[PDB]
């Protein structure tokens, strides 16, 4: 197994998967790593599984109908590799946590939004579609670019949307377009 966090990049108390070499933080991983099942398979190999079992699940799909899918234990698990892929990038740290706005020419935005709260959301099973995850997801960045307007630090929330895209082409399958 490795000897760092796959999502974090960091030593500390890693639990292992018996189907691969990952290793996780508790929290790191997404669902929280389970407190017994020997073996225990990660999010990574559940993922694989899907993809096994049914090859043309690889086949191109339009963004607006998996967006419609309804919430099944399949398209939650991948929501979760989706927010899980996300935390895997060092600058989500922008965005895990509740944020503030106190800048002078800007306001905050209508609806805050933010990582650690999409996370507590599929975790209490708060979402129906797959549309409601994924509306949340581009909010965080909608919010950033809104807030920041001409900083530099815009770019941040280009940078880490850009991570959420590719990752929801890849999982979902979405069909390749020029
Ligand atoms: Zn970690
Ligand atoms: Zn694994
Ligand atoms: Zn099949």
């Amino acid at each position: 197994n490795s000897n760092i966090c796959e999502v974090c990049n960091k030593w500390g108390r890693l639990f292992c998967c018996d189907t691969c070499p990952r290793s996780f933080h508790e929290h790191c991983h997404i669902p929280s790593v389970e407190a017994n099942k020997n073996p225990w398979s990660c999010i990574f190999c559940r993922i694989k599984t899907i993809q096994e079992r049914c090859p043309e699940s690889q086949s191109g799909h339009q963004e607006s109908e998996v967006l419609m899918r309804q919430m099944l234990p399949e398209e939650q698990l991948k929501c979760e590799f989706l927010l899980l892929k996300v935390y895997c990038d060092s600058k989500s740290c922008f965005f895990a946590s509740e944020p503030y706005y106190n800048r002078e020419g800007s306001q905050g935005p209508q609806k805050p939004m933010w990582l650690n709260k999409v996370k507590t959301s599929l975790n209490e099973q708060m979402y129906t579609r797959v549309e409601g995850f994924v509306q949340d997801m581009r909010l965080i960045f909608h919010n950033h670019k809104e807030f920041y307007r001409e900083d530099k630090f815009t770019r941040l929330g280009i940078q880490v949307q850009d991570i959420f895209e590719k990752n929801f082409r890849n999982i979902f399958a979405i069909q390749e377009t020029s």
